[PDB]
């Protein structure tokens, strides 16, 4: 059962902006899904401090990135607080509305897209090297959800029947045809060095055959 939704018209003219206009410094999408990670990562630390008992759905707090030259994804796991399936459709893209506002006025004001993070936006530059995004995640007072969207307007969600998380959130970066470089090791090493040298929690970049 998939239930569509459409975006609010901010966040699709916002996404339109993102894939239509020429822009060469792709790279920075790493460094804001990477951002996003750590404050989920850091959200469920904090609660956790008044409430050990929401550690019970994993212990671990870190971040992974996954290539896979065969599906050619790039996927980002982090083993944060999580989404709730309000959050994926109504919660995040209220809060949205207002920092697509802004971040439109700068651009025309002579800001460009790499200060996206500063208007709470960021998630939105995956649609610079990825045609698709997929986004499973799991919350402490939730069900596991799957979030999807090609652009073009809508994006759906439903029930993952998948492996089973725990905790946490995984977003899958189904990459252009001509964006295959960010599926290199020695590329993906470069762009974390460079944007993402002091996230305060463990990044491990796995390899493939
Ligand atoms: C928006 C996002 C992603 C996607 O980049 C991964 N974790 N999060 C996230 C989830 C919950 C938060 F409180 C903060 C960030």
């Amino acid at each position: 059962e998939v239930e569509t939704f459409a975006f609010q018209a901010e966040i699709a003219q916002l996404m339109s902006l993102i894939i239509n206009t020429f822009y060469s410094n792709k790279e920075i999408f790493l460094r804001e899904l990477i951002s996003n990670s750590s404050d989920a990562l850091d959200k469920i630390r904090y609660e956790s401090l008044t409430d050990p008992s929401k550690l019970d759905s994993g212990k671990e707090l870190h971040i992974n990135l996954i290539p896979n030259k065969q599906d050619r994804t790039l996927t980002i796991v982090d083993t944060g607080i999580g989404m709730t399936k309000a959050d994926l459709i109504n919660n995040l893209g209220t809060i949205a509305k207002s920092g697509t506002k802004a971040f439109m006025e700068a651009l025309q004001a002579g800001a460009d897209i790499s200060m996206i993070g500063q208007f709470g936006v960021g998630f939105y530059s995956a649609y610079l090297v990825a045609e698709k995004v997929t986004v499973i995640t799991k919350h402490n007072d939730d069900e596991q959800y799957a979030w999807e969207s090609s652009a073009g307007g809508s994006f759906t969600v439903r029930t993952d029947t998948g492996e089973p998380m725990g905790r946490g959130t995984k977003v899958i970066l189904h990459l252009k045809e001509d964006q295959t470089e960010y599926l290199e090791e020695r590329r993906i090493k470069e762009i974390v060095k460079k944007h993402s040298q002091f996230i305060g929690y463990p990044i491990t970049l796995f390899v493939e055959k």
